[PDB]
């Protein structure tokens, strides 16, 4: 059935038809929506296999080639064989490609063609994941010139010897539970910064301490690594307009490299599969410094921006909010290192997504992970009708490897 | 069954029963979402489950349930069905209903006012003029000098869907919108089409910015008439900054009252087609929305040029300053004239606490995420870290067609 989408803002209608192929179910029912919850065999290896397949080959214009239907025929032995299969190098590019093309939390796709792979699927030790992740970081940090990228370890077999990283990003700053019951640094990762500790990191207790590694491969206890200094870009935060701000002493990390989500493509699951791109302002200077439960940094900005914070209705927070979302653009830009802002990121998904609808025939997308945690309203999506379903290739959701691990 | 929502910022998580009780679809598949789509007579035979499901609930809630009051009730309103197809609601349900089709408007995040509602029943109306009347007497009671309360008048329910009662109105108070030979627009953009049919229809339009519309009524089914709101019935706020002495020069002002008057309430089963409510503004509904949306007043610009921003990348946030700035300005003002309104901080927080209370005392609040949290500074306000569930319960506040593209002329 044909579905269609509109944006109020401007009246185009888009119409989608791509939603026909979704295969995992979005957690709904035609009684309850469920938009807003944060996360609602050989024989099952085949169909997924060939569904796989048959996209691969359809997108490179030889659907039904006597080289599909050999790789086809191929794939189909070795699973009844080997119980799974491998991947060629051009498969794990597409499927790498079309888990981010169909991440439809991402605002970002529209670079979801360039993305640089490297299959780290030759991998057989922590110490060679670190090699590997080391190289991915300072590949894609590219001295301040952000490029996406994504490193591939060994694919899922047993489920006992399974490639994690225990990280949930590559670059994270460390969290410490303090004696006041207050919390230094983020508390985002207190936890985490705990298990580091409770291996042999030595935890400088500082406000913005870089996390260590901590890699897992074949099923193996979890080791940790520094990650060398000089390849850890860090932006110092300062206003425009504010000398005071340096005062505030903030600074974030240029790389978000995504690190405890895994990949699946045709069937086949990589748990660990280190992803990455650059920075929308919003997420450091809205989320990640004004969230409450994060470095909750609202109050002190307002004091020393000198105004009202006795009433609500002065809109103190708003106007703070935004200040310090002006210092963090300000300060990626001024020492070159690549950010985008939601007002620019926003109005190029829309370009995208009215791509996608023309070659694709639809783009799923969340709205409201994809609307920004400030000035919703002025960004183009915000008026923009989304369709939200799962495609694969995939990037999903994967419990914590602590909480499953067989030490 | 039991449904599970979580809030990340408190890690309070809370149990939904109340969707068992959900029964019209919500647009949405086991294989799609339509989460951010704005919108995805009766017979006898179907009729009577509804008013036996609407009086069980009634009764239930005086806990008379079972009661001989109750079983005579269902007695009385069966035969009444059978004999005349439809029936008539007592004052007491009438009262009840009307509340909970508020209650259950998961896109209202005010509904922590639910139960302080003032209803009038005007299903002794016959005419326009007579509607006039009616609405008039709502806006003075509701508008109450600026300290506003909320209120909502009842005309007439549907009977075989050729003598509906419309108010051909969006909103009991709007501003004109004009459209130039020109191509640009005067007034208000997403009144254009609404203003030209008040023109046809007779209207002399002032053809100003902030020009207030007149009211188009439809009784009984008959073609609609015009009448003007009594000027000092109609609340009216000038914008001005607390600290920008230039932003009262950008000649801004807005009407205090929102009264919604083109939606559908249904009751047991009943339509009514005309029902205007009202409540009070929320800032950022104005300030973000009707000031700042490309497609109505569109003031950004203006406010960021007189602002001297840097407006030469978007990067410098210029548009997100001056927006704060504009929405500062409407609460400041509204609270100077001693109108009430309420700003997006304390609106949502309110939620949240009567959310809580709800799923308590009800087992549930079905809430729309996308509608509910504000179209500003969203994650600084408690709603964006909160999980909802959305489902439909009636009684219930419904969209309904345009009446110009249905009405059949006389
Ligand atoms: C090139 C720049 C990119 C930008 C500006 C961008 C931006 C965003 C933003 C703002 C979010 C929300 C993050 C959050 O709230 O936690 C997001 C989500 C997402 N992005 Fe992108 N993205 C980019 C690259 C990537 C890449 C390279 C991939 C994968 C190959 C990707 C995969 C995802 C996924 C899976 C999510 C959702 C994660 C979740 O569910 O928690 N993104 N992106
Ligand atoms: C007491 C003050 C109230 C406040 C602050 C409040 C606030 C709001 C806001 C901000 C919206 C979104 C409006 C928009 O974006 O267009 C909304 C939606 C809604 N409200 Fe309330 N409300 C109040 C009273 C009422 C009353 C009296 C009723 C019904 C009796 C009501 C019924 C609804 C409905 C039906 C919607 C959704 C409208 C739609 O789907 O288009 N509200 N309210
Ligand atoms: C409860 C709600 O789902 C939650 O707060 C979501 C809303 N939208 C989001 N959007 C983005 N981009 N990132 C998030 O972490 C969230 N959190
Ligand atoms: C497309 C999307 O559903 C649309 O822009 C919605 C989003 N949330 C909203 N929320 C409120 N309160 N009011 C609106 O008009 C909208 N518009
Ligand atoms: C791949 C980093 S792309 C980015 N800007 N941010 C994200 C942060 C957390 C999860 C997903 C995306
Ligand atoms: C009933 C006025 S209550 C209010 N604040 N605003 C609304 C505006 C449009 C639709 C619904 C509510
Ligand atoms: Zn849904």
């Amino acid at each position: 059935r044909f579905l269609k989408v509109k944006n109020w803002e401007t009246d185009v209608v888009l119409t989608d038809t791509l939603h026909l192929k979704s295969t995992l179910e979005t957690g709904c029912t035609e009684h309850i929506c469920m938009g807003s919850i944060m996360l609602p065999t050989k024989d099952q290896l085949f169909p997924l296999a060939k569904e796989f397949l048959d996209q691969y080959y359809s997108s490179i214009k030889r659907f039904g080639s006597k080289a599909h239907m050999d790789r086809l025929e191929e794939v189909n032995k070795e699973i009844e064989s080997t119980s799974t299969y491998q991947l060629k190098d051009t498969e794990l590019i597409y499927g790498a490609k079309h888990a981010w093309r169909n991440a439809s939390r991402c605002v970002g796709r529209i670079q979801w063609s360039k993305l640089q792979v490297f299959d780290a699927r030759d991998c057989t030790t922590a110490h060679g994941m670190f090699n590997y992740i080391c190289n991915h970081v300072k590949y894609a940090t590219n001295k301040g010139n952000l490029r996406s990228a994504i490193t591939i370890f060994p694919q899922r077999t047993d489920g006992k010897h399974d490639f994690r990283v225990w990280n949930s990003q590559l670059i994270r700053y460390a969290g410490y539970k303090q004696p006041d019951g207050s919390t230094l640094g983020d508390p985002a990762n207190v936890q985490f910064t705990e298990i580091c500790i409770q291996q042999g990191w030595k935890a400088p207790r500082g406000r913005f301490d870089v996390l260590p590694l901590l890699l897992q491969a074949n099923g193996n206890d979890p080791e940790l690594f520094q990650i060398p200094p000089e390849l850890v870009l860090e932006v110092p935060i300062r206003h425009p307009k504010f000398d005071w701000f340096k005062d505030l002493g903030l600074k974030w990390y240029g790389l978000p490299a995504v690190s405890n989500m895994l990949l699946e493509i045709g069937g086949l699951e990589f748990s660990a599969c280190p992803f990455s791109g650059w920075y929308m302002g919003t997420e450091i200077g809205v989320r990640d410094y004004c969230d409450n439960s994060r470095y909750n940094i609202l109050e002190e900005v307002a004091k020393k921006m000198d105004l009202d914070m006795r009433k609500t209705s002065s809109l103190w927070k708003d106007q703070a909010l935004v200040e310090i979302n002006i210092a963090v653009l300000y300060s990626f830009q001024s020492d070159k290192v690549t950010i985008v802002d939601h007002h620019s990121a926003t109005e190029s998904f829309i370009k995208h997504m009215e791509n996608e609808y023309r070659c694709r025939g639809g783009c799923p997308a969340d709205w409201v992970w994809i609307v920004p945690p400030m000035s919703g309203s002025i960004t183009p999506v915000f008026h923009q009708e989304m369709l939200n379903y799962r495609l694969t290739p995939s990037f999903e959701y994967q419990p914590d490897p602590w909480n499953t691990h067989v030490w």
